[PDB]
């Protein structure tokens, strides 16, 4: 019951009234046997049912005279010896479980008391694991890290990560309970400069460079994520640039850098980067974590950094376009043979029907496997990335049963075959990548389809269908004869009046069997005035505004799916022809290190500066 | 604005503010707005009188203040997207029921006549209701809030009409009918509300038919 | 033409305007009981004795970073 009156007068903040209940306190020590008086009186400062000591009460309450609060703590504790125990002490529920008194001085931005907790000898690993600092979705709950370094990093406060930092106790390379060190930590929570500062970037290499090693990057989470990988699978473009062209311009520091200039004599500069981990040699590089991110949009604004654009064109140099090309011709004529050999059916040299066949076979398995590894059964993805992949399965098996209706069974076997072949002439538009011109013309009819041309056939359906109903039920009996002026007569053939008068064909005929022929022209007037008027102009002018808005932005939308069909393409051929076409070289980089690099000429005439740090004091290529 | 969200952060006056914080633990941070006064518990709210004032032009730029837009969210969340979707569900089986009785005209389960009939008596009740509250005297109101409750009174008219022509005195019954009918799917496209990509497209049809179709039509008649 | 670009800027608020308009008219249409079933927010402990029922709203700023005081609760999360 008195530790209440502790607690209240700790957290108002009255030192006089703390000086005497702790006095109180020690009599109470006094005046009693007990078992453990240091034990019986930690008991007294901690509240059991959530684990909250006194200490960790006045630091959540900041109550401008609480560090005089803390100091008369700590002597407390120490007079009666517990200061481990009680400094040390955490919360012990499912929500805050880990939760430390120098994770809530580290937190609350409190640059001293901090200070004096940590000469007070806490625990500078304190790994707050809780179901808080540990969420499950993104809003009630933080997750900075789980460590007061990734915590102090992670709220922006340089000056306790570098009170941290250089600490002989402090564990720079403390992998928490996600996998996560400090590094995956820190671009786990990097946004953009637009929500945050850059303050990220600069805690990153401010803590990697002084810690000083390829230790603390080379670990592995518990996904097998390197912290690039990392940056990669979840769209953080500002320190993946920040990272895949990192140079330290220090001779100690020089060797942990990703980007080195070889000569740079004068403007001109030859500056080569580490390909390491960002080329498809191994599993999970980097490009192909971005290429095949179908769950961020950050995508085509990530291949336009550096390595990764030199990477992409030196593969669509050397091997992918002319794989593309073959492709290609195999395709076309596989088409051309399925419409000879379906048009000039009866009522050597024709081997094409077997040729068809055994492409259609091709063509179906390839296309299955490549459905079951996109895993399509997420929203929007077979639109998103494999809708030419459905496609030309659809069409590969539509040929394949009108095979296997032809002869096996002896059916109507044309619905199949003529509709596989009007399909494939749409699939030699998807070979359109091949071109910047062609290929990102073919990039707004996928947008233009999705937004405009949908949502207008939907209202000109309504329209078609409410006036082609009225207007056929306006119509009395066929004719004295059956047929006679009974083109709006029925439901389908008023629909198809209709339809023809849209296209534009035909001739208006009026003089209809009617019963109200002013009614007949108000309904086919006002039909007129809301499709020819208002629907099909509107459509123009709409499709003039997507045009304008994604204008802006479909090279790199294009450059993105050229990009994935190099890379479908990289992991097709073998690995003596693979290893055939490697994009960098071996370079000695450092006194021992190795790294097969890859290079980038470019002139600069603004900076201006004394050249040091050069890989190569001689100029030139040689 | 300023009201809606209103803090004050000292100790004796913090009782007066509109917006409290509880736990901000990092950036991460819970906010709580006060509801007293702007939520449709009582009579003249501030949503009331913000949706309901045809007097006012920044209304559309009222509504995306704090509290405000997280309520009407809220509200189309719990109650008010499955009376949409179950109000479109008995329009859309009234016009159906209407056009399969008026073009299967002559020359069991065909209770669909007096079902129309039913309908057609409510729509034609409630929807005048509505115009009598709406008070549509002040000029472009009708075309401002009230268009769709005009033309869903028409519709349900229309029909009505038909019936007491029909069999009351037996004449021309085809003409109502049939404007009825067409109207009755025009009012389908007021159904597009609920959705953002082919609602938001239904307000751009109104915008070009008032500025751009009419005087074309206009200029195209005298020619 | 000129019509859709000046008035694609704000169909998203007139939009949301007029849902508004229909959220507003079925919301005073169900009864009393059903009404009730459906509440915005909960009943707060804001002052020494001050009941408000309260929304509540979460955000992330990552540019102020500013001391905690006025906190209604010292121990965060949901709980
Ligand atoms: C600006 C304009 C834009 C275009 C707007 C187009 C709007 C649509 C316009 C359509 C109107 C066209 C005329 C329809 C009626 C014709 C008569 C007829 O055949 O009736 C038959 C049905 O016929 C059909 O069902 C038609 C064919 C299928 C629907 C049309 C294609 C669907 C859209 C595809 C989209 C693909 C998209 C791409 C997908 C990858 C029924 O006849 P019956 O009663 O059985 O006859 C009995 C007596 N007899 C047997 C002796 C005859
Ligand atoms: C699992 C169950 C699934 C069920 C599905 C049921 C059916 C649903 C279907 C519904 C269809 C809905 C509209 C689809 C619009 C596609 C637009 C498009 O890609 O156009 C392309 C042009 O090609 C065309 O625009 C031609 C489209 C018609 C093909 C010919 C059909 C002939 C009749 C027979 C342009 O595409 P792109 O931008 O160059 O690249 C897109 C590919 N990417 C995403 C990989 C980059
Ligand atoms: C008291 C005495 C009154 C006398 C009146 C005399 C007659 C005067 C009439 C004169 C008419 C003048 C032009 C009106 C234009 C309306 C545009 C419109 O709303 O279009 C809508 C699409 O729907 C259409 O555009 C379809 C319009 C035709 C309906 C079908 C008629 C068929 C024949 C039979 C789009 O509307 P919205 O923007 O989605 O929402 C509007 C509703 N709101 C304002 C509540 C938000
Ligand atoms: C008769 C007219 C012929 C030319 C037509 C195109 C004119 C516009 C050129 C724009 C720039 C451009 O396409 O560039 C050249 C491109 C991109 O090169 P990039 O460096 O990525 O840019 O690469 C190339 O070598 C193109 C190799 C293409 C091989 C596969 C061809 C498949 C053809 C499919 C047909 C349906
Ligand atoms: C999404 C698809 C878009 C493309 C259009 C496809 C359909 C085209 C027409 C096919 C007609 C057909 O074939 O049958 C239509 C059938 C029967 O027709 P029938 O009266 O016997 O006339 C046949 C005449 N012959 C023999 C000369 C061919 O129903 C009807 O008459 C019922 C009409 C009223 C109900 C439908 C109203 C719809 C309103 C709008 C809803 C959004
Ligand atoms: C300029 C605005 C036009 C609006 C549309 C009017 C229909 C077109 C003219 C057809 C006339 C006709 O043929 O019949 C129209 C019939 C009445 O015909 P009636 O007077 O009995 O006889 C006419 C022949 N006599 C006089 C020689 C005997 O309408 C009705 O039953 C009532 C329809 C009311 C519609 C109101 C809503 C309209 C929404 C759009
Ligand atoms: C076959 C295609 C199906 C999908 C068609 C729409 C695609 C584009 C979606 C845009 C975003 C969107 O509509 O969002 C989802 C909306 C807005 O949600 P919000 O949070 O207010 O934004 O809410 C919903 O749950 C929608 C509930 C709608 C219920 C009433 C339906 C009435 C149908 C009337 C038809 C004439």
């Amino acid at each position: 019951r008195l530790k209440k009156r502790i607690f209240a007068a700790v957290s108002e903040g009255c030192v006089e009234e703390l000086r005497e209940l702790l006095q109180d306190l020690q009599d109470l020590c006094r005046r009693r046997r007990g078992l453990d008086v240091p034990d019986f009186l930690m008991h007294k400062l901690t509240a059991s049912d959530t684990g909250k000591t006194c200490l960790m009460k006045a630091l959540l309450n900041i109550n401008p005279n609480t560090k005089e609060i803390v100091r008369i703590l700590l002597a407390f504790a120490e007079e009666n010896d517990i200061l481990d125990r009680f400094i040390n002490a955490e919360y012990t529920e499912e929500a805050y479980e880990g939760q430390t008194a120098l994770n809530i001085a580290i937190e609350r931005r409190q640059g001293d008391i901090t200070a004096v907790l940590i000469a007070a000898g806490a625990d500078v690993n304190a790994h707050a694991k809780g179901v808080f600092f540990n969420p499950k979705y993104q809003h009630e709950g933080f997750y900075f890290g789980e460590t007061p370094l990734a915590l102090a990093a992670c709220t922006n406060q340089p000056e306790i990560v570098q009170l941290l930092m250089e600490n002989e106790q402090t564990d720079i390379t403390s992998q928490d309970s996600r996998g996560n060190n400090i590094l995956h930590a820190l671009v786990t929570v990097a946004e953009d400069f637009k929500t945050q500062n850059d303050f990220v970037k600069r805690m990153y290499d401010m803590i990697l460079l002084r810690s000083g090693n390829w230790e603390l990057e080379t670990m592995r989470n518990n996904d097998g994520l390197t912290p690039l990988q990392l940056a990669a699978k979840m769209g953080k473009a500002e320190i993946l640039k920040y990272i895949l062209s990192r140079e330290i311009k220090e001779k100690p520091l020089r060797s942990l850098s990703r980007k080195f200039t070889d000569w740079a004599y004068g403007p001109v500069s030859s500056s080569l980067y580490d390909l390491t981990n960002v080329d498809t040699t191994t599993d999970n590089s980097v490009l192909e974590i971005i290429v095949y991110n179908t769950n961020i949009d950050n995508r085509h604004e990530m291949l336009t950094l550096e390595p990764l654009h030199t990477l992409l064109h030196t593969k669509w140099k050397k091997f992918a376009k002319y794989m593309f090309f073959l492709s290609f011709c195999f395709y076309f004529f596989y088409n051309i043979t399925l419409t000879l050999v379906s048009y000039y059916r009866p009522r050597l040299q024709l081997l094409g029907r077997m040729f068809v066949l055994i492409w259609a076979t091709c063509i179906s398995v390839k296309e299955g496997i490549a459905i079951f590894l996109l895993r399509p059964s997420d929203l929007q993805s077979i639109l998103s990335d494999a809708w030419f992949h459905f496609v030309f399965f659809v069409q590969a098996v539509l040929v394949i049963l009108s095979v296997f209706l032809y002869l096996f069974a002896y059916k109507e076997y044309l619905a199949c075959l003529v509709l596989a072949m009007a399909l494939g002439w749409a699939n030699m538009l998807y070979y359109t990548r091949g071109f910047q011109s062609m290929g990102m013309y073919s990039v707004m009819i996928q947008k233009v389809i999705l937004h405009d041309v949908l949502k207008f056939l939907f209202v000109y359906i309504l329209f078609l269908l409410g006036f082609g109903v009225a207007l056929a039920s306006l119509i009395e009996k066929c004719s004295k004869d059956k047929k006679d002026c009974s083109s709006y007569g029925s439901f389908s053939d008023a629909v198809l009046e209709l339809f023809k008068l849209t296209i534009g064909l035909g001739d208006l005929n009026i003089q209809q069997n009617s019963t109200y022929p002013i009614l007949f022209l108000f309904l086919l007037i006002t039909y007129v005035i809301l499709t020819f008027v208002l629907l099909l102009n509107m459509l123009i002018a709409l499709m003039g505004e997507t045009v304008e808005n994604v204008s802006k932005e479909s090279e790199r939308i294009w450059r993105l799916q050229r990009a994935r069909t190099i890379l479908e393409f990289e992991k097709m051929l073998p690995e003596w022809l693979r290893s055939r076409f490697r994009m960098g070289e071996l370079c000695k980089v450092a006194d021992e290190d190795f790294r097969l690099c890859l290079r980038i000429n470019e002139v600069k005439w603004t900076e201006w500066k004394t050249h040091v740090s050069f890989l190569n004091e001689d100029p030139g290529p040689i």
